[PDB]
């Protein structure tokens, strides 16, 4: 195998790197894998169609614009350069290699094209035709946004988007389900849980956060439940960051976020799907949780969960290994049907004040077609007035003594308007067995003499009963 010779590849140190520090990429390309026969979209700003290292992969199949209503995604150029960002993500999927320009895209031989989304009003619908663009074309779609990353907004996809979710891994991609990519936010700054946000909090994306060079939690990262695994970004400025093709046929060297990360695990499942193109889009979030890799990455809240693999809020499995990846999806079994055990816990409202704890023993639909002994995605649905919102922190214990926070206090977060059924989700105890004691903990995290009323608790196990391997 002969890696690239781009000019620009021996900067992209999160794939060239000699050292370990890296998302273990060259280790695919060296089994064959770039992504041959992939089709990727960026949901964004646009797409610089005719870019240099974009060209030649560029598929008008994978592309559309919803702002103007027109096939052509082609960005609004500016004096400050607005509209940068979704051909910036586009050559981290898939810059073409060995052509001189720039640096490589991780799926290098994929198809990229991009949605013209964000430059216009943002509604449910234009969502909803974004989400569900092509959706028996493009195999994988990488989303880097969503509602405000300020710290104190709760918003998800409205009823349009949602469908196109359920419709897009129910049907899409020949009845094996889109692959939809999240980026899990830019709000560390102002103390954001990304829980908050229905798009990366979503069992229909695979959410992606970030890690510095030096394997810290960079400024930028949110902290959550929902995110399933890391993939290497921007620090400190001491620190590299990630380099990719630009606007106006240019490259960069200074693309940065956990925004540039959704898109390099886009590229990294680009190259497992080309090595198994019957995985499903469960399929694929099973073999994150499996090979991803904690190692030396820094965190405080690493925790062993019930079968043994470490967790993080901060970087959820680990960080992508595609190499990895594409050696364990090769004979992958697909895993069984799905199923959903619907748990109703409250037999009144519980009055939250200082702190509230319920506990509640199931079976997880013991008998029952529903039955799952296998976890992958749990929900706890909470419908709950508070007078302050960002004074609670919410956390849910699983039988297997796995304490996912579920919400952090967000200081700026003043609403009173509570959560109206939100379905605050965890990964952290995927492929445990979920029967037996769960607990809920809702606690004031400030001493104002706070109040009000958990009015509906309601546990929403996904998973199957078979097919488990050892701790
Ligand atoms: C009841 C009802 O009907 N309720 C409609 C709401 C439902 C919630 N939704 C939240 C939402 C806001 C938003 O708003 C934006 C707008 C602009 C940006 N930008 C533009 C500038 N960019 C500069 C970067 C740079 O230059 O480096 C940064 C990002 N981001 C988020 N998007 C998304 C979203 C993003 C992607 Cl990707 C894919 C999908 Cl499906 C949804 C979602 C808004 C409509
Ligand atoms: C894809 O997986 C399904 C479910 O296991 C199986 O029935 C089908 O034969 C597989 N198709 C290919 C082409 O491997
Ligand atoms: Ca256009
Ligand atoms: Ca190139
Ligand atoms: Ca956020
Ligand atoms: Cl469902
Ligand atoms: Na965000
Ligand atoms: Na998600
Ligand atoms: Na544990
Ligand atoms: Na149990």
């Amino acid at each position: 195998y002969q890696e690239p010779t781009d000019p620009k590849f021996p900067q992209q140190w999160y794939l060239s790197g000699v050292t370990q520090r890296d998302l273990n990429v060259k280790a695919a390309w060296a089994q064959g894998y770039t992504g041959h026969g992939i089709v990727v979209s960026i949901l964004d700003d646009g797409i610089e169609k005719n870019h240099p290292d974009l060209a030649g992969n560029y598929d008008p199949g994978a592309s559309f614009d919803v702002n103007d209503q027109d096939p052509d995604p082609q960005p609004r150029y500016t004096q400050m350069n607005d509209n940068r960002h979704g051909t910036r993500c586009a050559g981290e999927v898939a810059a073409v290699a060995n052509n001189g320009v720039c640096g490589v895209g991780v799926a290098y031989n994929a198809r990229i094209g991009g949605v013209r989304m964000l430059d216009g009003e943002v509604t449910d619908a234009v969502e909803a035709r974004s989400l569900g663009l092509n959706p028996n074309h493009i195999h994988i779609y990488s989303a880097s946004w969503g509602p405000e990353d300020d710290g104190k907004t709760v918003d998800g996809p409205a009823r349009l988007a949602e469908e196109a979710f359920f419709r897009g891994v129910s049907q899409g991609r020949g009845g094996l389900g889109s692959i939809f990519v999240w980026a899990s936010g830019n709000g560390g700054r102002e103390h954001d849980s990304c829980n908050c946000d229905g798009y990366t909090n979503s069992i229909y994306t695979l959410s992606i956060s970030s890690a510095t060079q030096f394997g810290n939690v960079p400024w930028y990262s949110e902290a959550c439940s929902s995110t399933l695994a890391t993939t290497y970004s921007s620090g400190n400025q001491n620190e590299k960051q990630i380099v990719t093709t630009d606007l106006r046929q240019k490259c960069t060297e200074s693309h940065t976020g956990t925004s540039a990360s959704a898109p390099l695990a886009a590229g990294i499942i680009a190259l497992t799907l080309e090595a198994n193109k019957n995985l499903t889009w469960r399929d694929m979030q099973h073999l994150v949780v499996q090979t991803s890799k904690p190692a030396h990455l820094n965190a405080n809240d690493w925790a062993t969960n019930g079968v043994g693999r470490k967790v993080s809020h901060s970087y959820g499995y680990g960080l992508l290994d595609a190499g990895a990846m594409v050696a364990l999806a090769q004979n992958w079994t697909t895993v069984a049907p799905q199923r959903k055990c619907i748990i109703d816990i409250l037999t009144e409202p519980k009055d939250i004040g200082k702190r509230l704890e319920v506990r509640k023993t199931v079976t997880a639909c013991l008998g029952e077609p529903n039955h799952i002994t296998r976890l992958e995605h749990a929900q706890a649905r909470l419908t709950l007035s508070y007078n302050r919102r960002g004074d609670l922190a919410i956390h849910l214990v699983s039988p297997m003594g796995t304490r996912s926070t579920l919400l952090a206090a967000r200081p700026h977060d003043y609403s009173a308007d509570g959560f109206n059924d939100w379905a605050f989700m965890t990964t952290h105890s995927w492929d445990e067995d979920p029967s037996g004691e769960w607990v809920l903990e809702i606690e004031n995290t400030s001493e104002a003499n706070n109040y009000g009323t958990l009015t509906k608790f309601t546990l929403v196990l996904y998973g199957t009963a078979s097919g488990s391997l050892v701790p």
